[PDB]
């Protein structure tokens, strides 16, 4: 006759929701899509070894919606299918610490993420939603699948896409607690005279056009409106660190002059990244592959630096 | 006082004026009778925004400075902005937006489209701005732009199923919701992403990807710029990475072309980047 099991459905992990199932159904019927662990298990019949199991749902009811939104921090409402999808792959991603970062085996072309995580081991940030707070730190001892599964979801970047390191971290820097993040800047044209500029949040802590941070910090050249090129240069900056970008040009890092970098070989439609970080000297990260050199030029596009509080002298 | 105009506090904190900064200025007599730090500014103001950025106010207002001096004739029944402050990608935008079916979430955006549409575009360009995390006179990319405000759109009835076969792995369909559902970056003909597209596989071979079911009422897609009543819209790309310019082409009675300027033409070729068309259910037939 009836033969039913007891489960709980979530969709954070933290409020679990009693729920009895008739072994009679498949999942959908009784909850929507229904995920074990990042199985979409919607088309299955409850086993006698679910009694006690934890399952995510979908917010589909008004509770639901808002613990999703606590803990995610997004009202996307394909949000939560999307990163279980994504899941179904990280979590069979492998995870090798190298050189003391917990980088990852190259799998389903993403070299970008791989990229991407090893740089937010090295910078100071704090995460807003839960869930990438909770997913970071599992992300730095080593279990990195949830955190991935995130950032492709935040991204709405699916697994084995092609993928752009700038427009990641610009993604999760939206949702990173940049409040103390100060930029000011000068920019003076020999015909227009001078203006003071101050900047927050994303924009803060991220230039695009040169890697150089001398170079920003004595002024770079870029065009004016009337025709001539004005000379922009930092007046301060008070943050953890600076995220230098531009299209990949061979380049020199220098040992201990820069945290890490990223290298592209390639070209727009297709390419592969590489990590470049300055520890005692240049180690190269290529998923679970690592080198170490004294010196190092290559297709750099990205170039990450430590802060604290500058001024210029430059008056 | 406000945070959105809406929901009034009678009473600083931090204060602003008609878009000028005026926290660090003391009141004129001409200002008679005219940020979120406590708990009332903050719930009024995440429901009308939609964002916790704390800076967020601080952007918005920085922007709509300037975007307010900026002129937004009708151009082909469109609102454009005349060129200022190396605008032509927010003046792309804002002709692309009024002539695609979209519906936004924040109740921002929507307020500010349609008074956009209307002609008074001021505030709608401080919010794109805002929602882009760029500041007034920034260069800018259109389908950057797109994906930040699809982000923030009720794409919700959208769902795209695609398949992918490796002559390896065999045949696997996918299903994507939300920007995905909408964009497709690699190649600019719906066409050809209706008919397939060699793309990449996980095993490391070069395989071929075809649309079989698409349910939205527009798709977007981009590719980086080549030469180029078959599309309703696209945006055309002169220059390279660093620099160059954007224009709208707009398919009606005939193909007009609005740069900020309007020219119109039977035929079109030329350098697109993002080409629009319009969806309602479409299948693909190999069964
Ligand atoms: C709109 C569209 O069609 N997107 C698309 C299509 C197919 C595949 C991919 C996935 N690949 C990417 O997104 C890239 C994007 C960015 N770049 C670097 C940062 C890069 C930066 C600047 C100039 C570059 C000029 C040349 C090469 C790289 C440049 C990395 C990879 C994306
Ligand atoms: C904070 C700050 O200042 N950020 C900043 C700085 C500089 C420039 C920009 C924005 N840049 C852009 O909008 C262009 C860049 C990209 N694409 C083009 C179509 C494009 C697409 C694909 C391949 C290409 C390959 C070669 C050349 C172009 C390619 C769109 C426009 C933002
Ligand atoms: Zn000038
Ligand atoms: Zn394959």
């Amino acid at each position: 006759e009836v033969r039913t099991i007891k489960v709980f459905t979530t969709v954070d992990n933290i409020n679990l929701h009693t729920q009895v199932v008739d072994m009679s159904m498949t999942y959908g019927q009784q909850f929507g899509p229904t995920y074990l662990d990042g199985a979409d298990v919607t088309k299955i019949k409850p086993h006698n070894s679910h009694e006690g199991k934890t399952f995510y749902v979908l917010p589909n009811d008004d509770t639901l919606r808002v613990e999703a939104f606590e803990y995610y921090h997004t009202t996307d409402p394909s949000f939560l299918g999307r990163y279980m999808s994504a899941l179904n792959h990280t979590k069979k991603w492998k995870y090798p610490q190298v050189n003391g970062l917990t980088s990852i085996k190259w799998a389903d072309n993403n070299s970008y993420l791989a990229t991407a995580l090893l740089t937010l081991q090295q910078i100071e940030l704090k995460f807003n939603p839960p869930a990438l707070q909770d997913a970071y730190y599992r992300a730095r001892a080593g279990e990195a699948a949830n955190f991935c599964a995130l950032i492709l979801a935040y991204c709405n970047k699916t697994v084995g896409e092609l993928g752009d390191v700038r427009e990641t971290m610009s993604y999760l820097f939206q949702h990173a607690n940049l409040d103390s993040c100060k930029r000011v800047l000068n920019v003076v044209c020999k015909t227009c005279g001078q203006q003071q500029t101050t900047l927050k949040g994303v924009e803060a802590v991220m230039y695009m056009g040169t890697l150089s941070y001398e170079q920003f910090k004595k002024g770079v050249q870029i065009p004016c409106t009337c025709g001539k090129q004005a000379t922009k240069y930092l007046v301060q900056q008070e943050s953890p660190f600076v995220m230098m970008s531009a299209p990949p040009a061979q380049y020199e890092l220098k040992h201990g002059t820069f945290t890490c970098a990223s290298e592209y070989t390639g070209n727009y439609q297709c390419g592969h990244y590489k990590h470049i970080t300055s520890k005692e000297t240049l180690y190269c990260i290529d998923g679970a592959l690592l080198t170490k050199s004294s010196e190092y030029k290559g297709p750099i596009t990205d170039v990450f630096y430590k802060e604290n509080s500058y001024t210029t002298t430059i008056k």
